[PDB]
DNA sequence: AAATTTGTTTGACTTGAGCAAATTT
DNA sequence: AAATTTGCTCAACCTCAAACAAATTT
């Protein structure tokens, strides 16, 4: 009764294909494209912080969304995210989400 | 300005850039919608695994396999990088 | 008023540096 | 042959549950 929904398909984005048809695609692929386009625009000094860059760019909207969904409740938010309420406070502090 | 962006197309077939964080927001909006008060449980590791895999995959390909360079480029310890590659079975 | 959440403090699961072996240059 | 990288140890330097009093939401 239950069709398999793979991990790549839990977080998806609307795309437009060659037959001009709207179709979901893994968020994975967005991250891939963002990086592909970042590397090409890299002519060509050293990089020292790619992880923190990507991480911030991803944590910020996760926190934003989780907080909208729990309507400010940091306890609920922390529970659903699977992290300790203290690290959630720290992260919200980091991105000025207060 | 925004260094991490993706391409989009509108109805007039113009391609334009969009910060990746907008994609992430969209995906989450969708995720929350599709489930109806079913409890969400490990959202952080979920998103993290969805972002670390294509990150590792893309810097490994860029450094042609050089873990040392990949690690320097990412700003993480080489041991950490080893751990993550083991974790998503890219080793 | 009772229950829950906040805000805060305590104290208990990434990194540089080695070094030998393998690999690339 | 030399230089660099991998693979693997070390031990020392963020996330966590817990507690609890004060604010707040129910």
């Amino acid at each position: 009764m239950f069709e398999q929904r793979v991990n790549s398909d839990v977080l998806t984005v609307s795309t437009v294909n060659s037959q001009d048809q709207v179709t979901q695609k893994p968020l994975r692929d967005s991250v891939k494209q963002a990086l592909k386009n970042y590397f090409a625009q890299l002519n060509g000094q050293d990089v020292n912080d790619l992880y923190e860059l990507v991480l911030a760019e991803v944590e910020q909207p996760l926190l934003d969304m989780v907080m909208q969904y729990t309507r400010g409740n940091q306890t609920r938010a922390a529970l659903m995210m699977g992290i300790n309420r203290g690290t959630l406070r720290k992260k919200l502090k980091k991105y000025g989400m207060n």
